[PDB]
């Protein structure tokens, strides 16, 4: 197992509503979870738990290892693309453009004449915010890490460019990696190997997608 929480409850103010209530779930290695809900039902607040930003009042949590996390603000700071991306990790030629390529990111960048050194975040480019989602992404992925917290990293993508990115991104080039992708599109619930639903704080539902087929 790479990621367990067993009965968790968590609150972010001690004496108010708890955040998470009686959280149960369990990831082998090199599988993906998908976390869905409604806004404020505690997604983000579960990956900060995984993160140690967030202790237990309740349960247990296992996880072990390098984390890269993909936040559901996309970020830039002032520096090339590449440099972007890369973001103070050792630069390999072949992991970036597996990286750019997978992201879709290879057709912006061929399109400047600075190509992978276009200057970000210093006033001249203002990037989309499609753009700025993928680089995020294409940040987080090029991290060496034993998991990969992504949340909701497809904001501002249409629903093809989503899907395309989600299966070269997510699930081919990633294939072999412990992933957990904050996400509510029925594409990627289906594709997960497990699926858990936050209401509220509380597990809505947890299982596979065949599971609750079979409840309808
Ligand atoms: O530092 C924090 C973060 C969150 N909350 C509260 C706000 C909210 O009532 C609850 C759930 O927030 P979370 O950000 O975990 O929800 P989400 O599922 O990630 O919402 P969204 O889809 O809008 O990102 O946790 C805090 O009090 N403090
Ligand atoms: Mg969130």
């Amino acid at each position: 197992t790479e990621v367990v929480m067993e009965n968790v409850t968590a609150f972010w103010e001690e004496g108010g509503t708890p955040v998470l209530k009686d959280i149960n779930f369990k990831i082998e290695r090199g599988q993906l979870l998908a976390v869905a809900g409604s806004t404020g039902a505690g997604k983000t607040s579960l990956l900060m738990m995984i993160m140690g930003e967030l202790e237990p009042s309740e349960g247990k949590i296992k996880h072990s290892g390098r984390i890269s996390f993909c936040s559901q603000f996309s970020w830039i700071m002032p520096g090339t693309i590449k440099e972007n991306i890369i973001f103070g990790v050792s630069y390999d030629e072949y992991r970036y453009r597996s990286v750019i390529k997978a992201c879709q990111l290879e057709e912006d960048i061929s399109k400047f004449a600075e190509k992978d050194n276009i200057v970000l975040g210093e006033g001249g480019i203002t990037l989309s915010g499609g753009q700025r989602a993928r680089i995020s992404l294409a940040r987080a992925v090029y991290k060496d890490a034993d998991l990969y917290l992504l949340d909701s990293p497809f904001g501002y993508l249409d629903v093809l460019t989503e899907k395309e990115i989600f299966e070269s991104c997510v699930c081919k080039l990633m294939a072999n990696k412990t992933r957990i992708l904050v996400t509510s599109k029925m594409e990627h619930l289906k594709k997960a190997d497990k699926i858990l639903i936050l209401h509220e704080g509380s597990s809505y539902f947890y299982g596979t997608f065949s599971e609750l087929q079979n409840l309808q």
